[PDB]
């Protein structure tokens, strides 16, 4: 033919062989596994087994995916009598006031008294209430500041906890799918002799005892490998022609040419002239190319979709506490009453009315 | 034989065949990869960077999992003022001390009040500020708590998704190493040698098959002849021609056909050849052994899950409802104003009419 | 030759086959899935709603992976207690004087005070409201701070699970596509040809096959000779020149067996044959080349983890004990209880024995 290369590929066909063993080991056993999520997970500060209490059935369901696996003197006595009558009335009117007011300053006085001792009662009361409800607020308060770190590191462990149930989800199908690598290589190759080559033993199979080993099947092969390959130009295809119209195509062995063509098979460089028996009629050249890949996805990118901070923005409330302090004021300087001395200058009045006695 | 279905079968077999070259690339490398938890998860703001070291060695273990992929009398008059002289000069005295001993005794009490407004006022000020302290730090305390809990949510969200991104990549490389085995075989089984199994390198037969080696994985350019016609004929599973069962032929390295009777034929052509025991293994008396076998996967992703959240929520939910008070207090101070001391005045007004009256 | 073992090997050679029907279900499908993250992780309290909204892109992420699936004396008399009047007369004014000074003194001092408890009660009772206002919202913010983070914990449970699940699902996927390939196989190589090697399709070679599509995967019932009676003979794993090995034969595509001397056979009959040319290719001398190759997967899930979880948490965590503190306070307002002003009392007795005596 004339394919996209030119006729010409050079084959090595296999002049001598080797007799070759190979032992192998496919394994078809992986041992269940459960997850006690408190042990693992924690069993540690209990804090945690509490607050993994909270977290959920997560443990059920993980294990659930890996189940699945005359008479002017007496006027003046009259003069003194009316001086008298005058000062006499007087005296007492002065000391009904000073009586009035020193009664009424003392139940004043004593008001303000029971004003000042009810008022500093009420306040001692008021605050210890104060220190009640902000005592309690600072434990709940430590409670919450110190169950969020023992919640990080639950989350923490959690996060390798899927991470892990995941290799061990993978590692058990990996395993299944060498169940049936070794299931195929008994039926293909320990009850029957198999064409394939590379399907136990490199080059053909002429036996392929087994043994059963600690987890998997061990199986002996044993078969002939090529040794020294010679090698010829040979034609992709022979199309017996003066370029296509009907062409011969090598059946069970590569056409070689001689050192004109000759047919030979694929075990032993033995050329034969081409005859109908090596060869099947194939069609004018057509030859169809049917270009056909395998490919799988890489999506583990370091950086992510977005930087923390753009995502943490739209949502986060960057949140200053409005700290105030309860506004007061000093205003009771003092009630310094003072030069009540002057009493003592009163005394000293008396002192004189009691040399005039 | 008599099968589960007639012994007729219908079979097409090649009747002319063309060249054809498959250019195919299987893949066989994946880089592995290292995930840097403090830049994936963030490198942000640094409150990950701290926050993340509590969270714990979830990097190292992550990557353990993928790094494994008359006069007298006028005298009496006299003696009758001074005996009133008398009585009133002792009273004044004894109005006057009173008058002493209770102004001072008030001076000390009034002073004793204002030492009392005084101390107090001062404590209360100092307790204030005080309360005012507690208070401050606490809602600072509380505001780094809030605050701290929104980038705990996003650093949780994004670990989320390395959970599910490692399980990709490490779902994607064993996938990658089952394809070198099939890679392994290939080569091994296409070329390095003629194979006999059609479609396993080529559509139809293989006539060479040379490898190349490309970026990631080998590219192989497989050439071999492909059907390109197909004659059909009733064919049958197999028979003796007998008419009871008492033993049978079964065809060898191709199906036996009817002509337009019985004749043998090969699975490459249409060559008809009478039935010989070249062509025949003699197989049992139509022991037709069933065996039904099937393979399956199981699927678990329920878009509901177990449970609804609020069940879930309930049982260890504490709904939590602050017991909000205001503390007690009462303005029971309502005055304290002394009055009408204007009759000090009036008492003034007394001692100014005798004041110059004499 | 002479390998690992001795040259015999004991061999089970068919000879008689039966007729086998094998009806075999190869999945091929499996519907992708599209995880609402709102609703799989929530649809319960709104809390659960909008507390996930700060998780972020968890939801986009994890389906992009999915998704990838015388017379003048006398006048005297009474004037010289009239001079010690005239003095006692303006004493009194004077001592009056002092009281009226006193006690206005008093009343300016007494309203001062007055004022003085009158103002630092308003303002005391101020603060105080002030003070429930700050205490009363720390509470209420404390609470939605505890009462978010079990909505927190449980949203992040139901989070573990979907990574655990989106994992399932994802190795689900990758091992129906897989058994894609092994359909396609089995349809090239079995339902449109013949296949040599046995176990596709049938136990014992394949005499036909036939596919049917069938509710998410392809049902082929194949029909092919399975062996049913297998003699045993003892048999060479090569055979030389019966001495020190210069260059030996090597049975090709059959065993070579000892009758009960050698005779080659075929795999599939007991069918002795004269070793020939035809069977057998000349193989070395004994260059028996051993090639040990073993399998191998990786177990990581012990139950312990890296550490104990004490550990861990200690290098990073705080016991944290809050400084508790009573705001320190003294009830110093003892009683000013002023008292004894009953000697008022006892001055106006003073007084009425003189109103009396004028
Ligand atoms: C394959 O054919 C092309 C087209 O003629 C030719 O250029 C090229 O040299 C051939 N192959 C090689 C690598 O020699
Ligand atoms: C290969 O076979 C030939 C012919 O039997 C023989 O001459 C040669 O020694 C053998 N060994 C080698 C070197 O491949
Ligand atoms: C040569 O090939 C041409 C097409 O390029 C074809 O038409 C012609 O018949 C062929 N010649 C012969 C006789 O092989
Ligand atoms: C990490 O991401 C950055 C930006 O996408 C890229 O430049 C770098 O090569 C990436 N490294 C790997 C190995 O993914
Ligand atoms: C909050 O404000 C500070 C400056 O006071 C800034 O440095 C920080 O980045 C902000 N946090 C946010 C919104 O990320
Ligand atoms: C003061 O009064 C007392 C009592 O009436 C009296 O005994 C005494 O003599 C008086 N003293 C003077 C200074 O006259
Ligand atoms: C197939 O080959 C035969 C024999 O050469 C020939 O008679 C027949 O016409 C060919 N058919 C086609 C499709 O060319
Ligand atoms: C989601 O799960 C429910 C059961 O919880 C199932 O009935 C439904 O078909 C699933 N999908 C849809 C369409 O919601
Ligand atoms: C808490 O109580 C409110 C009012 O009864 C109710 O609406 C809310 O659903 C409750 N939350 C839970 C689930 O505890
Ligand atoms: C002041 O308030 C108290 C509260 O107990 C009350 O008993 C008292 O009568 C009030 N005094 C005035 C001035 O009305
Ligand atoms: C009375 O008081 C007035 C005013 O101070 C003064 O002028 C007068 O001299 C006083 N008289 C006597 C003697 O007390
Ligand atoms: C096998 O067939 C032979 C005749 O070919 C017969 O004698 C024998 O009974 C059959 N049964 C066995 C041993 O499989
Ligand atoms: C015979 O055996 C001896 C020792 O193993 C060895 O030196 C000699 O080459 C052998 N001859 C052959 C090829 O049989
Ligand atoms: C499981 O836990 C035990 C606890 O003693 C530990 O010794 C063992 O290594 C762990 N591994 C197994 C058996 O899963
Ligand atoms: C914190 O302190 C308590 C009381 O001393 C102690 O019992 C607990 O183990 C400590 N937790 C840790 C691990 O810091
Ligand atoms: C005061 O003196 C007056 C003089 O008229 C008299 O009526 C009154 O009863 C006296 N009061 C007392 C209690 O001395």
């Amino acid at each position: 033919v004339d394919q996209l290369n030119s006729s010409y590929f050079k084959l090595s066909i296999p002049t001598n062989f080797s007799f070759g063993v190979t032992q192998e080991y496919i394994q078809t056993t992986i041992q269940k596994v459960t997850v006690d999520c408190k042990q693992y997970v924690c069993n540690g500060f209990q804090k945690c087994e509490q607050l993994l209490r909270e977290y959920g059935q997560f443990c059920s369901k993980i294990n659930q995916a890996l189940h699945g696996a005359q008479q002017v003197l007496s006027e003046n006595q009259k003069l003194i009598a009316n001086k008298f009558n005058q000062a006499l009335g007087a005296m007492q009117t002065g000391f009904t006031t000073t009586n009035e007011a020193f009664q009424k300053v003392q139940d004043a006085v004593n008001n303000n008294a029971q004003a000042l001792s009810k008022l500093a009662s009420e306040l001692s009361n008021t605050f210890g209430a104060i220190s009640a409800s902000i005592g309690d607020i600072i434990q709940r308060l430590d409670v919450l500041e110190q169950d969020a770190q023992i919640d990080r590191l639950i989350n923490g462990r959690l996060t390798t906890l899927n991470a892990f149930v995941a290799q061990q989800l993978v590692r058990s199908e990996s395993a299944a799918l060498s169940a049936q690598l070794a299931k195929d290589k008994v039926n293909e190759c320990v009850k029957a002799q198999s064409k394939r080559s590379g399907f136990c033993g490199q080059g053909t199979h002429i036996v392929s005892f087994v043994v059963n080993a600690p987890n998997g099947l061990y199986f002996m092969h044993v078969g002939y490998y090529p040794s020294n390959h010679i090698e010829v130009v040979s034609a992709y295809g022979l199309c017996d022609a003066a370029n296509p119209t009907n062409c011969i195509a090598p059946v069970n062995g590569y056409f070689i040419k001689t050192n004109e063509w000759s047919y030979t098979g694929s075990s032993f460089y033995a050329p034969e002239p081409i005859t109908s028996l090596n060869t099947k009629y194939v069609a004018p050249q057509v030859t169809y190319q049917n270009i056909s890949t395998n490919l799988p996805p890489p999506l583990l990118g370091n950086s992510t979709g977005i930087d923390f901070q753009d995502e943490l923005d739209e949502f986060f409330k960057n949140v200053s506490t409005s700290i105030p302090n309860f506004g007061s004021l000093t205003q009771i300087n003092t009630t310094l009453l003072d030069l009540t001395y002057e009493m003592l200058s009163l005394q000293q009045v008396v002192k004189a009315l009691n040399e005039s006695y």
